[PDB]
């Protein structure tokens, strides 16, 4: 009775998730880069700060996705290019609007953010975009 | 008395122009190397009729800009990715809301955008990209 389930494969649409994921590949390891190159110790510790709240607060699928969405929008700030941020925020609001446990990958996801965080304090852009290409392909795989 | 006059410099914003410079050379660069490696000749034959219209009519300054945007768009159609549509429209829309006579680098657009074609049409994902890069370069360069 809405026109997304009439357009829309249900609950795996392949082209859909090939056009999200080409998107998310192009923008978010770039974002992941630029944080890495841009990032200042500020930064890290307000992206340090959620992903300890993270670590902390794994139980909890509230407090928890709280303190991912302050992950990412930290990792975002850091970058400084306000026009990059609207557009990534589009991207995510997307996602979360078209796309459908999150226990049962929880260690794989702390250790995903702590890799990206890692690769952003060692200014290591490779490694920041090598962890951003493995965040995507892993909340793909679900 | 609006309040986008009062948080940009007037004339000449050299932050937001390296925002929107490096939003559009992550961004369109990837179109045009996808546009090459995805167009069919279908394809092919929309943005070569928008080019020859751009050719034919770059005397008035509206029959030109409406030629020019149907090449874009078929461009961005040949990439078949709805979700990088919407982004590259929403990037096009802000770039010609916040910024500013075209006769005078006429020659030149008209080559960038044959380059381009050329690039998408022989399949040559490096040329498409390079294409878009000095595209984006001339559009900054005023
Ligand atoms: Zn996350
Ligand atoms: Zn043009």
């Amino acid at each position: 009775t809405d026109v997304l389930q009439w357009v829309l494969e249900n609950d795996y649409d392949p082209r859909l998730i090939s056009a999200m994921s080409e998107v998310r590949n192009l923008v978010e390891p770039a974002i992941a880069r630029w944080a890495a190159e841009r990032a200042t110790s500020s930064d890290l510790a307000q992206i340090e700060s959620a992903l300890n709240e993270m670590i902390a607060n794994n139980q909890d699928r509230e407090a928890f996705n709280e303190a991912d969405i302050r992950y990412h929008e930290a990792v975002l700030q850091s970058v400084h290019n306000p026009v990059l941020q609207q557009l990534s925020i589009a991207i995510s609001s997307l996602q979360r609007a078209v796309f459908e446990g999150d226990e049962a990958n929880m260690p794989q996801t702390l250790q995903e953010h702590k890799a990206l965080f890692d690769a952003i304090r060692h200014q290591d852009g490779d490694a920041a975009e090598q962890a951003a290409l493995t965040m995507i392909a892993s909340s793909t795989r679900r």
